[PDB]
């Protein structure tokens, strides 16, 4: 058993399972707008919108899934606020009416007040069908900035993959029960199965071509998803009017802030967040733009042994073996992580008339091969 108090799911691990679609009546002005996106945008009523908007109380978001729906839909409307139409033309300011529960909110969760990973994968998404399976065909995401973003896309995937990995998860007891129980065939089938899934995971991964155009995703969506931590656009972050009197800077939404992303490589003792390289303090900062649970989660798994230890003082191919399996399938997600940024980051880039995530996952990727054991 994992504890509950980390937040994981049986079915869908890190992803909050069924997150809710709608919100009490109270915020019925937020819902309009964030449902609206793609017309409110292309026909600029988007800013004039929000700053005629009330500010409203966060007392009357009771439940976790509540919250975490306004966080979403809040996070969507800052977004589409800052960046407007997404040709350059941006806001230094968040107006107070929206700035001030956004900011209260973010606080009450332990998140920082801007879109990350957990709002807009995480808890955007619905069921067509409860009765059929978890496919992106019976599958949409609750919210999108603009028409032919590809916004379904590029978070199901994400989620889809996020859902494959969490296989494995489940398995991460029984890696940590073995060892102090010294079952070595036990320890062998665990670091098998999580092999198997992360294997899983990239075939699923696939599905990105089959639903994400370069060009989209270059020209619409990237720019949706961007924050202002070391951003020229910002050069001194945003000012949440209302709450700081001084501009804040956070960064944009990243695959870096998935959970899956770094528990592995934390679990199979791979010192991605050792180096004092950049690289390491950004995996490291991303953990504060997890949920705490998820966070905390990362955190219990640092403080166990060392998996990799283990195996080592064991004089043992067959555990070396499956403990190698896993940092293959590491690999292969990394590899496959860098030709998604090549075609739909690099390339498109350069018909405009990427580089620094490219180094950064060479450097994650190249960490994981060197602790290969064999
Ligand atoms: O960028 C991505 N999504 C993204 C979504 C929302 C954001 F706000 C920002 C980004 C993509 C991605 C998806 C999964 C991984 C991934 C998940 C787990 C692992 C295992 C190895 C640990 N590896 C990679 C990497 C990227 C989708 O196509 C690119």
């Amino acid at each position: 058993m994992i504890s509950k108090e980390y937040h994981i799911d049986e079915e869908v691990g890190f992803a909050l399972p069924n997150p809710q679609e709608n919100l009490p009546d109270f915020y019925n002005d937020w819902m309009f707008i964030a449902k609206h996106l793609p017309d409110l945008i292309e026909s600029g009523q988007l800013r004039e919108r929000v700053e005629k908007l009330n500010m409203l109380s966060i007392d009357h978001l009771t439940d976790h899934k509540s919250q975490r729906l306004a966080r979403l839909v809040l996070g969507c409307i800052t977004m589409a606020y800052v960046w407007g139409k997404g040709h350059g033309d941006v806001r230094k300011v968040l107006p107070r009416n929206i700035a001030v529960p956004y900011c209260q909110l973010s606080k009450k969760l332990e998140l920082p007040p801007i879109l990350v990973y957990a709002d807009c994968v995480l808890a955007n998404w619905k069921k067509k069908d409860p009765n059929k399976p978890l496919t992106y065909e019976n599958m949409d995401v609750l919210f999108s900035f603009r028409d032919g973003d590809c916004s379904k896309g590029f978070f199901l995937v994400s989620l889809l993959v996020e859902i494959a990995a969490a296989s494995a998860i489940k398995v991460i007891p029984t890696v940590f029960k073995a060892m102090q129980m010294q079952e070595r065939d036990t320890l062998l089938k665990a670091l098998l199965e999580i092999a198997s899934c992360l294997e899983k995971a990239l075939q699923v991964f696939h599905q990105i071509h089959d639903h994400v155009n370069p060009k989209a995703f270059f020209s619409v969506l990237r720019i949706y998803l961007s924050g202002w931590k070391g951003n020229p656009q910002l050069s001194d972050g945003l000012v949440y009017e209302g709450f700081w009197e001084d501009p804040k800077e956070f960064a944009g939404g990243s695959a870096g802030q998935s959970s899956v992303f770094q528990c592995f490589d934390v679990l199979l003792g791979i010192q991605q967040t050792a180096g004092g390289g950049h690289a390491a303090q950004f995996l490291q900062d991303m953990r504060r733009y997890m949920p705490p649970a998820h966070r905390n989660f990362l955190c219990s798994l640092e403080s166990n042994p060392s998996v990799r230890e283990f195996v080592l003082s064991k004089g043992d191919a067959g555990l070396r073996e499956a403990y190698d399996a896993c940092v293959k399938a590491l690999v292969s997600l990394r590899s496959y992580h860098l030709q998604i940024v090549t075609k739909y980051i690099l390339i498109p880039a350069s018909q405009q008339p990427g580089t620094d995530l490219m180094n950064f996952l060479k450097t994650v990727r190249s960490t994981t091969e060197k602790s290969l054991l064999k």
